[PDB]
């Protein structure tokens, strides 16, 4: 609500400006809210920038999760994922040209770390419990395999593999050939 | 005679320190001097303002990408081990320079990363996906999705390193990036 609101204008104000030169009079005043205000919802700028964090990691998650169908092949799973991270980044461009910046917020390697059991690691398990996936580490088969929906992620390419859907395809296919046992 | 590109280098290695302990946007030319022992003479001298000084560092930058995939380069290898030649090159340069390795993030926002990239005349990269077509071996898709299957795993893993390891894995990488763009 008011908090949504001042997360998209930390979005903002982080892609317009540095995530350096973020200040909690900065956001209240690109959130359109009084200095007051912005106070009333976060005590200073590390919770903000905490709850920032975790909000940006559900969003992952639910991009991870749209969807999900487990009777479907673990390749179709994988074509999902793929193309849940391809469509979210092409609609919401302020996010797909913070990624990078995100791991600069304090808290996103402690929060990163101390997710167990998320939809990826869950894939994987299965996936190699029925012999279909390499037994390498599962931020090494991300890294390998769905990385490269977020590596192929720009404006030219959304119109490109719209046009050419055989393109998408195949970037999946080969992103998938590579983590395979 | 060129002490004026050793001079060059040596406020262009200032630039990744001040750019990866402060922010990029926190550069001033009166803190590059500081950092690069240089009179604040110098640096005015050698660039305009702090524009111009991004945008040779710019092509600094380019330059060393371009060099590091170069290094050991050899044609009568097969095509596989020139790539893993190029992964290698790519991952042991960004472990030994960590400071470039922070601020890859930060470079799409020099002038111009968009205009100055897209214009590389005879890449290492380019040319070894035209060899590799023009034999058979690797798919038929534009080089810079080749690039991103592949040789990016290199530049990934270097980087989410600090935020997520034996040679066998190095190799499975490298094996692993290599088959996503085999034909
Ligand atoms: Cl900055």
């Amino acid at each position: 609500d008011l908090a949504e609101q001042i997360f998209s204008a930390t979005d903002r104000l982080m892609a317009r400006e540095g995530l350096n030169q973020l200040s909690m009079l900065k956001l209240a005043k690109e959130a359109n809210v009084a200095a007051g205000t912005i106070y009333l919802y976060f005590k200073n700028k590390d919770e903000l920038l905490e709850q920032f964090a975790h909000r940006v990691f559900s969003m992952f998650m639910a991009t991870l999760e749209k969807d999900f169908d487990e009777t479907k092949p673990f390749f179709e799973q994988y074509r999902q994922m793929w193309k849940n991270i391809w469509y979210f980044l092409q609609e919401n461009p302020t996010i797909l040209s913070n990624l990078k910046q995100y791991e600069s917020l304090p808290n996103f390697k402690d929060i990163c770390k101390n997710i167990k059991n998320c939809r990826w690691d869950l894939f994987c398990h299965q996936a190699q419990k029925a012999g279909l996936l390499a037994e390498l580490s599962e931020d090494i088969l991300f890294l390998l395999s769905l990385k490269t929906a977020i590596n192929l992620a720009s404006d030219a390419k959304f119109i490109d593999f719209d046009l050419k859907p055989e393109i998408l395809e195949s970037v999946i296919e080969r992103s998938w050939r590579a983590i395979q046992k």
